[PDB]
C-alpha cells in the first residue's frame, strides 16, 4: 500500500500535534484526524478538486494540500480543504548544505506521493504544483503572506484559512486603490457565481502590479483597474438582483 508517513494533518486549531500516515487505497485516501475522537477519514478521488504539491522552497513546511467538491466531515466541521504537512526542521557550511539536502528530501518525498494519489485516481487528477517564481505578497486575512499560482488555481496555504481560487471559475479580476504616489494595492476576485462571495486580497506590493497583469491574462481573466476601493456589498447584490 502507498503510503505517506510521519505527516501532521490540518486544520488542526488547537489540538496537541500527533504524526500520522496517509494510506492510498482503491477508490480514494484515508488517514487519521487530528482530533482524537473523530475515527478515520476518508477522501474519494472523485471528490477532490484540486491535489496541490508545494514545496517547501522559502517555507517552514513542504505541503500536499487537498481542496474538496463537496465539504467533508472533520473535527465536528465541515470543512473544504485538508491538507498534509512536515517541517523543514558538523561545522556551519556542513549544516546549511545538510538543511538543504534534508528539504530537496522532503519535496521528493512528497512530490512522489501526490504523483502516487494522481496515478491511483486513474485518470481523474492531476497534480498542480505552486509556483513560488510567479507568487506574491498579500493579505487575505490578517497576516501578510506569500499567494502562489498554480497551473489552474491561485493559492494560499501557509496560514489558515486556506484558500484556493480555481481560475476556471473567476469572472473578473478588479485592482483597486492603485494611485499615483501608494505603494500597495487592492485585489478582488469575482467569481462568476454572483453567490460566491468575492475574494479580496489586500496590500499587494505595488512593484508587482505589472507582472500580475500579464499572468492574470496570461490565465484569460479580464481585469479593470480602480483608482479606489470599490463597494461589494453594494456591486454585488447589484448582479444578483439584476443588471
Amino acid at each position: 500500500t502507498k503510503r505517506l508517513d510521519q505527516i501532521f494533518v490540518r486544520p488542526n486549531p488547537d489540538t496537541k500535534r500527533v504524526p500520522s500516515t496517509v494510506f492510498i487505497h482503491e477508490n480514494g485516501i484515508r488517514f487519521q484526524s487530528p482530533l482524537r475522537t473523530d475515527s478515520r477519514i476518508d477522501i474519494l478521488f472523485s471528490n477532490i478538486k484540486n491535489l496541490i504539491f508545494q514545496s517547501c522552497k522559502g517555507e517552514l513546511i513542504v505541503v500536499i494540500h487537498i481542496h474538496l467538491k463537496n465539504p467533508i466531515l472533520m473535527g465536528k466541521k465541515k470543512i473544504q480543504d485538508v491538507q498534509f504537512y512536515r517541517e523543514a526542521s558538523e561545522d556551519e557550511l556542513e549544516q546549511e548544505q545538510e538543511e538543504r539536502r534534508k528539504r530537496a528530501a522532503l519535496d521528493k518525498e512528497f512530490k512522489y506521493f501526490a504523483d502516487a494519489i494522481a496515478e491511483a485516481s486513474n485518470g481523474l487528477l492531476t497534480v498542480e504544483n505552486t509556483f513560488r517564481d510567479l507568487g506574491f505578497q498579500g493579505v487575505p486575512n490578517r497576516s501578510a503572506v506569500f499567494c502562489m499560482p498554480t497551473t489552474d488555481c491561485l493559492v494560499q496555504l501557509i496560514e489558515p484559512p486556506f484558500l484556493v481560487i480555481n481560475l476556471e471559475e473567476v469572472e473578473i479580476c478588479i485592482l483597486e486603490r492603485v494611485q499615483f504616489g501608494l505603494k500597495n494595492f487592492d485585489m478582488v476576485f469575482v467569481y462568476k457565481d454572483f453567490n460566491k462571495p468575492v475574494t479580496h486580497i489586500n496590500t499587494v506590493p505595488i512593484e508587482s502590479l505589472d507582472f500580475l497583469k500579464q499572468w492574470l491574462t496570461d490565465m484569460d481573466i479580464p481585469y479593470t483597474v480602480s483608482t479606489i476601493n470599490l463597494n461589494w456589498a453594494t456591486i454585488m447584490k447589484s448582479l444578483q438582483d439584476d443588471p
